[PDB]
């Protein structure tokens, strides 16, 4: 449940979370885009669920992918925010699995994201300690799909 | 017309919004709370897009709200991010019109916001200036719907 998968935040993990989101976070745009781009090259059957985005291999240039990048940054800085109260967390996490319920995301799809993660991260110098840290985050939301 | 409605967001305007988002999105759950429960109280009406939110008369208690609260208030701190670069701004604005145009919500609908915005901001002596500056921010929103 959502609930027991909250609290395997530890205190390191949230600390590495805090970390790794200080520069991560500096440049959403960026690594936002950066994110989607590598989702889509490495899990190119994702990209059917994107159909409304348009030509995703445009990049920075669609409008609608950078529109969306931008976005999902800011669902990551929610929940950057929400570690100090599980129960804030939790909500937050639940009211973020409704549209992607709705699109017929299941946990296994989710976790996808999970290696785009990992790269944009080791692109920053963030090792597997914080890769780590941030699939346990993605397990949350996993939780409640 | 996005663009257009965005041109209205002069230097002084963005000031003001930057300024008097400083104290208010320094309490995102409070006052995104005190903001639906507001829009609630005085307009009805609109409680009929929100029956998934189940008691709303709970307010901060109901965890659903604020967990749209607080969600809320993360639109609100990307839009004030990119005031800077019309070209993001449009593009954040744009892909957050999608859902809300596939929920039906109207322009007049989503006017109905401005009100609770002017009473929150008064809570936190942010007078009719401010009020006018968030009026045009939420202007450029419903060019997009
Ligand atoms: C770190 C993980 C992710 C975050 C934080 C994230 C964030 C978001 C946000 C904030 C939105 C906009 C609000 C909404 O419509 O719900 C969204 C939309 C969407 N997400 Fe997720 N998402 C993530 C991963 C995924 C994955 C792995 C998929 C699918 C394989 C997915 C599919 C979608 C789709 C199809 C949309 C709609 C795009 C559009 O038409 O504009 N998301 N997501
Ligand atoms: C400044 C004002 C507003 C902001 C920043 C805002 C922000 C958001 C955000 C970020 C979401 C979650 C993402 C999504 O599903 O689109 C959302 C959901 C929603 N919004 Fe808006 N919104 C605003 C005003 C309104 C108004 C005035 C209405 C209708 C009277 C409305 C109705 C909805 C509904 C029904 C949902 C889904 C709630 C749920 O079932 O969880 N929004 N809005």
């Amino acid at each position: 449940s959502v609930y027991d998968a909250a609290a395997q935040l530890t205190a390191d993990v949230k600390k590495d979370l805090r970390d790794s989101w200080k520069v991560i976070g500096s440049d959403k745009k960026g690594n936002g885009v950066a994110l989607m781009t590598t989702l889509f090259a490495d899990n190119q059957e994702t990209i059917g669920y994107f159909k409304r985005l348009g030509d995703v291999s445009q990049g920075m240039a669609n409008d609608k992918l950078r529109g969306h990048s931008i976005t999902l940054m800011y669902a990551l800085q929610n929940y950057i925010d929400q570690l100090d109260n599980p129960d804030d967390l939790v909500c937050v996490v639940e009211k973020f699995a409704v549209n992607h319920i709705t699109r017929k995301i299941s946990a296994a799809e989710f976790g996808k994201i999970n290696g785009p993660i990992k790269k944009v991260l080791a692109s920053k110098n963030f090792g597997d300690k914080y890769a780590n840290a941030w699939a346990k985050l993605v397990a949350v939301v996993q939780a409640a799909l």
